[PDB]
């Protein structure tokens, strides 16, 4: 995959307007940008087709899929029938509800990505024990991206490592949960920026300064 | 607690609004609570939510398996309750954060926190599994009194109740379609879920009937 700018918008926005107003400024810096469910359930599933047709963007959609197998693979079709590019699914359900995301993709000539550590302070309780072999899984598996923690820069470091230099990492928690982008992409490949940006007075203008640092 | 007609409650996971709403339609006199999941949400949109309550008068249970941090979980829960969602299932295992923000909006709004606690998949056993005792211990400590355990492990499910108590309310997918008996499950679940065994049923009512004659 080919990210602009190594930043990935994460637009959490709950209005169309806002969301559109705001992910429209700073399309001169991204051309990747994460969507997830406070804006999809607010305004719809057809807001995934609107931001592709109105901004030429590449769409991940961040929906965290953690159901049994069945349920993961109607999710993902109904995911990417509505024009995502990719999908985010976490690991800790285990390696037949990850396959059933990855048969969709395949089906449908999309992408998953591999959640394998989290980024807030509730991670460390069951998510952090389980990340590195969350991590292994999916290489074994043959996923190809993931997401990791900008927090937790030698998590970080394990988690490419395990994963390699050939997959694709991109990492949330940069910015209002106190990453730091710079740092962040010592080992990931893209910073993933949601409140630093969209609660900004100026979005551009905060986009603008992220990339400079 | 909340109550449940018949200890059965509908797993809605076809994915059109035609479909959906006529099984619906047709097993209602066995039920007054159905769990309405991201299948048929995504593809119909949120305001499905309110069509069920409104046709049917049903209680609502959105299952979207919460699992984000905990300031995207607290705005999933607004929406999903704006939409008129009487409970929401979250996963524990991100973590105690991630569950009382839920539980937070849950307050505010006046409706109800479910816990999953230990799936009911082959998968489950990789991770989930040796978090769930923990996980559902967790819930207790933070007050939550709606718990989902999985009905294709009777021994596990058997320990959630111990770990719970008698006065939560405990409810069971994995019924049916995925091997679970109806009637072992409710020795320790106040209610089983039961998807595709009805809803890809020719005859979704003679289903039904047949799981509470059972
Ligand atoms: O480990 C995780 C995984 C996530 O996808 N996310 C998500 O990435 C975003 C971060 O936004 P923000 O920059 O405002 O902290 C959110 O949309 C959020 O749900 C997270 O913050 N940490
Ligand atoms: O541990 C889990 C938790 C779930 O909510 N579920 C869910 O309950 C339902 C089961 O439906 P079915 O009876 O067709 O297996 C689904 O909607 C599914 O996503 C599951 O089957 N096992």
């Amino acid at each position: 995959m080919d990210v602009m700018n190594r930043l990935i918008l994460a637009m959490d926005l709950m209005n169309r307007d806002d969301a559109l107003r705001v992910t429209g400024e700073v399309r001169e810096y991204i051309d990747t940008v994460k969507i997830g469910y406070p804006l999809v359930l607010s305004e719809g599933m057809d807001i995934i087709a609107e931001f592709r047709k109105r901004f030429g963007c590449r769409i991940i959609a961040d929906f965290k899929v953690a159901d049994i197998p069945e349920t993961n693979e109607k999710i993902c079709r109904a995911t990417f029938k509505a024009g995502a590019d990719a999908i985010i699914v976490h690991g800790f359900p285990g390696a037949d509800s990850v396959r059933a995301c990855l048969n969709v993709a395949e089906e449908m000539g999309r992408e998953v990505f591999l959640l394998t550590e989290m980024s807030h302070p509730g991670a460390e309780m069951f998510i952090q024990g389980a990340a590195d072999e969350i991590a292994r899984m999916g290489v074994d598996l043959g996923v190809k991206n993931y997401v990791g923690p900008s927090t937790r820069p030698e998590r970080l470091s394990r988690l490419r490592e395990i994963i390699g230099q050939d997959s694709f990492l991109i990492s949330p928690g940069a910015g209002a949960q106190g990453g730091d982008p710079g740092e962040t992409l010592r080992f990931a490949d893209a910073a993933i920026v949601g409140r630093s940006i969209y609660l900004a007075d100026n979005p551009a203008a905060a986009a603008a300064g992220i990339i400079e640092s």
